[PDB]
């Protein structure tokens, strides 16, 4: 009954955080839990868990650069359109997974997991499960449909699969990220699960901060877009914000915001803060379209505007749904203006719809319940 469970994540905070509730779900159910990730191992440790860094010195941004340089045709074609069918993006996602393989396979041999839980980007997790000979459970991201994505990714890792004597298995269960209404007409892949936001711990101070008298709007762009494309995209958003009669809080995480210089007087900045803690006191949020941020805004019950850098192809899958369900607005960073921010804060139908989608979401099975379901499925 007592298991060793290995959680496997691609080297991204947006990849890793959606595994944390399940990892604490397994730990509080008495199991041993270990995380495999690269680049962000210290953040995983700051969730109170044990971590092995399966690729020391990894840099996602350097991997991205190497892909573009090495695949100029892909870069000038497929990469000029949104990443929707990830089968087409196998070359890029395989480049991301490749450096994690050797370290993950060694870890599987040493740790001997009974179960692998991996996030949807981490084909290396399926390979790990096959190495150990154990079931794999997939945790989905945003609204991407899996289809043949793992076969396409694996087609570029063939050499490594041969060396480690592994084939690509199918997961025994898949767990959706979004609530049913935000998948539109796309067929669900497995179980729905409530989104319980995780963004790190925090000392809030000597008291619980009160909700401000004036409405505050958060501006956040996740953990990879501005790192990969530069901080420039947030400038037109901040300029538009300075023209709006509302207060704004800029939350770009560990990103150095020095290049922005002096912010408008109605815009304040914070360093890394768990997003749900920030949003507890906000009226709306402007962001890039990251799935974790979309879901955390829904947990807060607030309208959202998705305005990524126009070059970023990985923020597309929530956009149609945010639109069609009326819980927010969609644009691009360079097209944000004061009128659009006023719509975000003023259109009551957006807030009504957000609250309705939140009600749907918070009734879904919890991570604790989902741990029980997984254990039943594999027993
Ligand atoms: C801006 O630059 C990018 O976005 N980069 C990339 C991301 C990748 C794959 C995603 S699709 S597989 S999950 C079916 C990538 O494989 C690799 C990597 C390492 C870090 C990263 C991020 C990228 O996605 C991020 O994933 C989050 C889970 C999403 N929220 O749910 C975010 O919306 C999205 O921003 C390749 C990549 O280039
Ligand atoms: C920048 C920032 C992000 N976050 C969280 C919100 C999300 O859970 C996660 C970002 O994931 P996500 O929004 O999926 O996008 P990306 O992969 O593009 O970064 O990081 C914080 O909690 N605090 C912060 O200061
Ligand atoms: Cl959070």
């Amino acid at each position: 009954r007592h298991m060793r469970v290995l959680f496997v994540s691609s080297p991204g905070i947006g990849h890793l955080f959606p595994l944390i509730q399940l990892a604490w779900g397994f730990r509080t159910a008495g199991h041993d839990v270990l995380i495999a990730v690269a680049e962000h191992a210290d953040r995983a440790a700051a969730a109170g868990l044990e971590v092995v860094d399966v690729a020391p010195d990894y840099s996602a941004v350097k991997v991205f650069e190497q892909v573009a340089k090495d695949n100029p045709r892909f870069a000038e074609t497929v990469a000029t359109r949104p990443a929707i069918d990830l089968e087409e993006w196998g070359v890029q996602i395989a480049a991301v997974n490749r450096p994690l393989v050797d370290g993950t396979m060694a870890l599987v041999d040493d740790y001997r997991p009974d179960l692998v839980v991996y996030e949807q980007g981490a084909t290396v997790g399926l390979l790990a499960a096959d190495r150990a000979g154990v079931p794999a459970v997939q945790r989905n991201q945003s609204a991407w449909r899996t289809r043949g994505m793992h076969r396409s990714i694996a087609s570029f890792l063939t050499d490594l699969m041969d060396k480690h004597q592994v084939s690509l298995p199918e997961p025994v269960a898949t767990i959706e990220s979004f609530p049913p209404s935000l998948l539109l007409e796309a067929e669900p892949e497995g179980w729905f699960m409530r989104w319980v936001p995780y963004g790190g711990g925090a000392v809030l101070g000597d008291r619980l901060p009160p909700v401000p008298a004036r409405p505050e709007v958060a501006i956040t762009m996740g953990t990879i877009e501005l790192q990969a494309f530069g901080i420039g995209a947030v400038e037109p958003i901040i300029a538009a914000a300075g023209e709006v009669d509302a207060d704004f809080v800029l939350a770009l995480g560990d990103l150095d915001i020095s290049p922005l210089g002096t912010l408008p007087r109605n815009v304040r900045a914070v360093g890394w803060t768990p997003l749900h803690t920030l949003l507890r006191t906000c009226t709306a949020v402007v962001h890039h379209g990251g799935g974790g941020t979309v879901m955390t805004a829904i947990d807060a019950g607030i309208p959202q505007l998705l305005a990524p850098d126009p070059r970023d192809q990985f923020q597309h899958t929530a956009r149609e749904a945010v639109s069609r369900r009326g819980i927010g607005l969609v644009s691009t960073s360079d097209k944000v203006d004061a009128d659009l921010l006023r719509r975000l804060i003023g259109d009551e139908s957006l807030r009504t719809a957000a609250r309705e989608v939140r009600e749907e979401m918070v009734a879904l099975p919890t991570p604790a319940e989902t741990v029980r379901r997984i254990v039943e499925r594999i027993s």
